[PDB]
């Protein structure tokens, strides 16, 4: 253990040449650590007493847990602290939050304080989701500069509060997983270099609003059932969580959906802090990420709290998927 391949090092020592301020660092070490105050709040919640709502509603309508509202404050006061942001977008905040003058960097921060809300209380897997751009504009931060495509992310990733608790991080070169010592607190590097399979076995659907599924992702569903070619059939599985539901997209390959349906037009999830985060970690990963027209990455936000359609995992899988939906066109 006399040399530890920490998440701070793998950071400063992969980007020394291609020199630089230093506040991306900053940045990643300062939500290290308010990941690793929500992963031991998470792995105690019970008897601490922090199962149950808020009592308030965001602009999504979703019920506010307790744990939404530690999670929310752990990392808006890391990242103001780092000075490293000017521009914070959350879940939970109906408008973007403006650094103050004094603590601001050239980042911009859109993420989910607490990802899987629906499984806190049953002790499944739950998580943290972000993603990072460089602020563009030269006059005052605002909103506005947190509505950028997905594309023009320079980092992004998640922690998985689950058996284990793993930092994923993405960037321009690829994507490396960290994994919590709960003994020493730090993240160490256990997997580098990540890529999805080209072809996986499983898919990962809420089958349950089968009544409003497109004819589509209806078709696509009875052929992973049914193969035309007597493969054998996928298995199924839905945590329900998008970060444990895309992290074992991502290590066991496959596909992941959360489509349109006749009553969302646009789907359920959130484009700037679920949709394009996981987006970016799956297209470096060698995978992809689509509303079945389009590619998540590509789409420009109107609203910091747009929702998308999202289909995303293994090429091949994506792919079929997609071919699909242009028959149906
Ligand atoms: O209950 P549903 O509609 O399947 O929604 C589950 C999804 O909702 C979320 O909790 C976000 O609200 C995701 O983490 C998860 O993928
Ligand atoms: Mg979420
Ligand atoms: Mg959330
Ligand atoms: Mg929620």
């Amino acid at each position: 253990d006399t040399n530890i391949v920490t998440l701070t090092r793998f950071v400063m020592e992969e980007g020394r040449k291609a020199r630089g301020t230093g506040e991306m660092t900053q940045l990643l070490n300062s939500l290290c650590t308010a990941v690793k105050a929500i992963s031991t709040a998470v792995r105690k919640a019970g008897i601490a007493h922090l199962y149950g709502i808020a009592g308030s509603t965001n602009v999504t309508g979703d019920q506010v847990k307790k744990l939404d509202v530690l999670s929310n404050d752990l990392v808006i006061n890391v990242l103001k602290s780092s000075f490293a942001t000017c521009v914070l977008v959350s879940e939970e905040d109906k408008n973007a939050i403006i650094v103050e003058p004094e603590k601001r960097g050239k980042y911009v921060v859109c993420f989910d304080p607490l990802d899987g809300s629906s499984n806190i209380d049953c002790l499944v897997s739950i998580g943290t989701i972000f993603g990072i751009y460089r602020k563009n504009s030269t006059d005052e931060p605002s909103e506005k500069d947190a509505l950028q495509p997905g594309r023009n992310l320079v980092a992004a990733g998640y922690a998985l509060y689950g058996s284990a608790t793993m930092l994923v991080l993405a960037m321009v070169n690829g994507v490396n997983c960290f994994m919590l010592d709960p003994a020493i607190g730090e993240f160490i590097l256990v997997d580098r270099d990540v890529k999805i399979k080209k072809k996986g076995s499983i898919y990962s659907i809420n089958e349950g609003y089968a009544k409003e599924f497109d004819p589509a992702i209806t078709e696509y569903i009875q052929r992973k059932k049914f193969p035309p070619d007597n493969s054998a059939p996928y298995g199924a599985r839905y945590v329900g969580s998008m970060v444990a539901d895309v992290h074992r997209t991502l290590v066991y390959g496959g596909i992941f959906m959360y489509p349109a349906n006749k009553k969302s037009p646009k789907g359920k999830l959130r484009l700037l802090y679920e949709c394009n985060p996981m987006a970016y970690v799956m297209e470096k990963a060698g995978g992809l990420a689509t509303t079945g027209k389009e590619a998540v990455l590509d789409i420009v936000p109107t609203d910091i709290h747009q929702r998308a359609p999202i289909i995303l995992g293994s090429p091949e899988d994506v792919t079929e998927l997609l071919e699909i939906y242009q028959k149906h066109a």
